[PDB]
């Protein structure tokens, strides 16, 4: 929890069939870091590559002087599996995640640290005039609303890979093994201070299948909300069905018989109020489903920063 | 399990924004606890405030004589969390929680105090003559009547911070970890002997979508009824379109026919009784999800108070 | 997991307000188990009792050249838990249940620990002539028959509290955490050989309502059946209705119009097609519900009795 | 993790009646073991058998010079349990699962050792001119597509139960505690390189009912698209109830009334509406459902094979 000036830099980035990109990518990063001023290391973790990546990450390790630590995996476990990999392993007190495509300039890295050493837990990245479509711009400003109610603060870029977190935020997200998650959202859940700045990046052109399965796990991960929706929506069905009921029977008898079809239609307005009650129960079932998911994951439910005790005097 | 005299108590207030009242509350409170005769400890917990509350909290942790003890925590988690955290430092025989607005006088103290000495396990608090709404009197006599049922203890007031516990009461609730519950009801789940007491408080003057949210909390924690009643209501539904599907069938071939949508009449009564199955399917669901969740809690099961064995002669 | 013959006898007897029976119970169970030349212990565990059944046990364990053994649970548990409680206390090779309102006569105890020492590790009671109503003589039969082919072990008297269990039995029950179970199917589950015999009681006269809540819980403990059967069912209503559309598209077609409603019934067909889905949609929640909870409870897989490994010449 | 040449080979055979084939079992297996120039053992697991079959198994572990290690259960627990065990007690390089039944040969045991010599991880069988029926042949087909999407191996024959694991595969299984899965498709979630070779077997001739049971089991421990499909159909369903209802209300106003039942009708189109809607909700409760059941079986995320840390100098 400490806020004190960074003395030492981790970087980790997940390696995944990147032959072409590594021997650019070891060079400007090593010069980025050396430019600091700090002691520093780089995290070289290969998801079960097919394409030489793995030699040429030995070959760097072995190199005279050389900083970077290479984690080999038995075999492809994904993106977020490799990162966690990664976190424990760092030695450093300030933790950064890049790409190995290039897309985000490793020259970028300076003025994370240099914002970090102001104060803030987490420093993200917002990506400037990347002119993305309007269904995909429209998206992240839903999620973006929904990351600032639930968690306090914003995230302009969930997609954005160049983030700095510090060593007690790093710690803590060890200690939550849940499976179906985003760890730039679970870094603000722990997180007191944080902010975000803009950067530029490599020109633009997942898939659409891709996106939706996406927006489940980011609801999931973030709310429970939608469940309680189903009851709210049930009452209002059965109280219009049941109003209706009572309107055709009073009216009838006050105006006598009016139509043929008189008889059906107070048979449907009883069935729209089961149709409600139906909701409601499913409701009813989500209430128990979805605190059951809560207990689960199991996350921690406080940090304590320091106790003060009294003089013994 | 002690029925012993007190010797020691402890104090638990949580504080999130409280600069103005923080100079009066440790004035009075001090001051209440001096009349015991006793020893005593407060314990101050920020659940991450942002007016300058910190700051004072340590200042008088380390002021000449104090009884003082100040926990910090990283952000806000909540008055539960940060309640617990306070448990997780305890070291008195009963521990009394407070608020910090001075809605509840401090000097209400030490009838706690002396009603605890009889041998009460845990002690309440009833505000008298606060004068609430009908919707929100009705709403805490339904309450108090479910948490009788349940607990076999009566609760007259579920929103009072106000509270008196015993440590072996404290020390049973640090082993359920349940993310969702209510600390006054889980007191009564392992308590032996409790009781009420009247007060005052300050005049009066959360909010409605808070109210309806904690009506869920209150009922999930209680009991899983509700999960029943969906195969009871069903059942109903059922029979009664099973019957006058038969009535019908009878009718007419005794009598002749008699209505021109005699054949739509008998199709509803037919989909009657399936609508109703289907609460029996939701209800058959319940009864299995029900009984996660209480396995995923695990809440002890029994608390053993001495065990004598027969003399070795 | 031996089959030894038997040398020491633990006695379990749960009281809840049993003030008028002690004296009797104490006197009759302790000749029983003198007439036995084994060693033998009587653990009397008080749930909360508040009819000065505590204080009696204190005396009778007190008392000179006593086998009694006293365990004071903080208040009451129920009676599942009570015996919980004595199983983690017991000391024996053989362990006897047995109910504190003389209802079973101790008398019987010599009976159980002959045929113990012929090889069974669980041994059972049957009640003779006990003429019970028909609702509960025709429950009990279904019962015995569900527990047959689940278990593959009988039970005549789920409800008789006489049984004896090898110490073997009771270790691993005490390895099972769940919170809804009865213990009698629990021991079928890790027996090898069991047997049943009859026995005499005291003559008769859980209330209906008790008496349906306890189905419930036998059926959940038992089986996951019954979420397998509504996809069954589904799929009868869907094929039923799909074949009803076509033969009125057909009919028509090559028979011309013929009822004035034909309109209103195909439309009908329709829905109940739908309406069966539902039904299978459900059903495929109950296959990931029932497995969460086997998982949840966490029974062991098996138990090693013993290996051989090859001579070392 | 290694991939170096095999030098012990353990050999996993599940026992349950079989007094007949033990001799020739022994015999045959046996010979194939001492063919291979390597140290080998072979485990005997009895599943509560009652046939004479432990007996014979303790008789060959206690022979002169003898490889082979017996382990009895306490009772029948299961084909897959009995697995387990024997995993728990392997001390060789390369684990072999072969039938009590003869119907796989145990001369092809030495081809699976030169296969895995290569490097491959986990040596799959497939059998030859099975002739089965084409309904198990085409499920056959339909449950390799899906495993081979999965997983990204294929498995010809899932049902076949010559094998061979390398042992890093058999301690992580280890790892995994679910009670409901198929060993088979665990060891490819995470084997490095995979291969099928085929061979022959004994002239054939589980039941219809076993058969479908074992369908539930197979998806459920695959794929939790299921749940995903409820709230595609939904969607289906009801922007088509939405799409006739407007086109009826459209149509009579600018072309006037056209049939006796037309507001019939448009009472039908509302209905579908909600009951599309209903999928959804259930599909809703899948996604919470579904990530529950993966936090419950709580399978390891990666295995890290070597790290390489910078030389020292």
């Amino acid at each position: 929890f400490d806020a004190a000036p960074i003395k030492k830099v981790s970087v980790v980035i997940p390696v995944y069939n990147e032959q072409e990109s590594l021997p650019e990518l070891i060079r400007r990063t090593t010069t980025a870091c050396e430019s600091l001023g700090k002691a520093w290391e780089i995290l070289l973790i290969d998801d079960g590559s097919s394409d030489s990546s793995a030699e040429l990450m030995v070959k760097a390790s072995q190199e005279a002087d050389s900083h970077i630590i290479s984690i080999l995996l038995n075999r492809n476990y994904g993106q977020h599996a490799a990162i966690m990999a990664g976190f424990s392993h760092v030695s450093g007190d300030l933790i950064i995640t890049l790409d190995a495509d290039l897309q985000n300039p490793p020259e970028e890295i300076p003025r994370l640290v240099a914002k970090a050493d102001e104060g803030f837990d987490v420093v993200g990245t917002v990506r400037q005039n990347r002119q993305d479509s309007l269904f995909r711009k429209s998206a992240s400003k839903i999620i973006n609303l929904l990351i600032q109610r639930t968690t306090g603060k914003a995230m302009g870029d969930y997609g954005c890979m160049l983030r700095a977190y510090r060593r007690p935020i790093i710690d803590t997200m060890l200690r939550c093994h849940e499976r179906s998650t985003f760890i730039p959202i679970l870094a603000n859940i722990f997180a007191r201070r944080a902010t975000e700045i803009p950067v530029h990046h490599a020109e633009r052109e997942y898939s659409f299948m891709r996106l939706i399965n996406l927006m489940y796990d980011l609801v999931t991960c973030l709310t429970t909300t939608p469940l309680r929706l189903l009851s709210l929506l049930g009452s209002v069905i059965a109280i219009g069905g049941f109003s209706l009921s009572v309107l055709l029977i009073v009216l009838r008898l006050a105006l006598g018989p009016q139509w043929a079809a008189e008889g059906v239609f107070m048979l449907f307005a009883v069935l729209f109020t089961f149709i409600g009650a139906q909701f409601i129960g499913m409701g009813l079932l989500g209430e128990y489903i979805g605190r059951i998911y809560n207990d689960v994951r199991a996350r921690p439910r406080y940090f304590v920063q320091q106790v003060i005790y009294p003089e013994s005097t």
